[PDB]
RNA sequence: UGUAUAUA
């Protein structure tokens, strides 16, 4: 099965191997572990006489190096370290296949390698071979990292047809574990006409989101990068619920990044909340020092408020600092503390 | 004291 030179070569008869030695051997050293690390660690610094050596005996094989355990590294480094004709030419190779590559465990990281160092000629030919697979694409464990790939690599008017398909059905994917990934790098990469529609959905379904295991993620997202009118729909959905959400396992990060995100007003009212509003005996802030979750929005809002409002919340703290003592959380409050006495 | 992405 293996040539004489390829187990020789296992068998470490040599270590002064060259590039130039293995000819005829690439496919077969490509395809194997040590052979294609070989290959690998050869081309990063081979003359370009060297690498050409190598491309033509993977060239008319190549589809066979992309779907291999060990090959896929080797196609990889010609798309990196390659040449422009030589991308060019595996750039044919894969024509065709770009969606069975796409939901290949090796394949796709070909896919994505090739879309980062390509012409956008060749990648917007690469994308529109997805057309009427985006949903299969974005749901596959191998497809979606293609996907986000086309999303930052792509012109975003190429991409336009992603958007088309997650429309409608943006909240499903925002709660989705691979779907909330693409969403992310829509709302990073794509145009205003892409991402408004994209941003409607998100807000229809804020209350659910906060709370989603993979949903959250990506309201804080937009807490983190996106346009202030859409910041602060997304705020006053969390005004007058503070407490609760504070004391949800995921709602509770999106309170934090309202805390920090949101504007001077928006931020002093939310703080304000659990300093005024009451929780049964005493208020709200009190309840949220206690708190696995909560106690974490508390350390924050210390954190951010102006100092004239950060002496609201000591003087509201102060009286408890003794027995938040017997609390496994409330104790943690009294850490943050220090830092500020 | 608290949540998410893949190959040797
Ligand atoms: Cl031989």
């Amino acid at each position: 099965g293996r040539s004489r030179l390829l187990e020789d070569f296992r068998n470490n008869r040599y270590p002064n191997l060259q590039l130039r030695e293995i000819a005829g051997h690439i496919m077969e050293f490509s395809q194997d572990q040590h052979g294609s690390r070989f290959i690998q660690l050869k081309l990063e610094r081979a003359t370009p006489a060297e690498r050409q050596l190598v491309f033509n005996e993977i060239l008319q094989a190549a589809y066979q190096l992309m779907v291999d355990v060990f090959g896929n590294y080797v196609i990889q480094k010609f798309f990196e370290f390659g040449s422009l004709e030589q991308k060019l030419a595996l750039a044919e190779r894969i024509r065709g296949h770009v969606l069975s590559l796409a939901l290949q465990m090796y394949g796709c990281r070909v896919i994505q390698k090739a879309l980062e160092f390509i012409p956008s000629d060749q990648q917007n030919e690469m994308v529109r071979e997805l057309d009427g697979h985006v949903l299969k694409c974005v749901k596959d464990q191998n497809g979606n990292h293609v996907v986000q790939k086309c999303i930052e690599c792509v012109q975003p008017q190429s991409l336009q047809f992603i958007i088309d398909a997650f429309k409608g059905q943006v909240f499903a994917l925002s709660t989705h574990p691979y779907g909330c990934r693409v969403i992310q790098r829509i709302l990073e990469h794509c145009l205003p006409d892409q991402t408004l529609p994209i941003l409607e959905e998100l807000h229809q379904h804020t209350e659910q989101l906060v709370q989603d295991q993979y949903g959250n993620y990506v309201i804080q997202h937009v807490l983190e990068h996106g346009r202030p009118e859409d910041k602060s729909k997304i705020v006053a959905e969390i005004r007058g619920n503070v407490l609760v959400l504070s004391q949800h396992k995921f709602a509770s990060n999106v309170v934090e990044k309202c805390v920090t995100h949101a504007s001077r007003t928006e931020r002093a009212v939310l703080i304000d909340e659990v300093c005024t509003m009451n929780d049964g005996p005493h208020s709200a802030l009190y309840t949220m020092m206690k708190d696995q979750y909560a106690n974490y929005v508390v350390q924050k809002m210390i954190d951010v408020a102006e100092p004239g409002q950060r002496k609201i919340v000591m003087h509201k703290i102060r009286p408890h600092i003794a027995t938040l003592r017997k609390y496994t959380y409330g104790k943690h409050i009294l850490a943050k503390l220090e830092k500020y006495y």
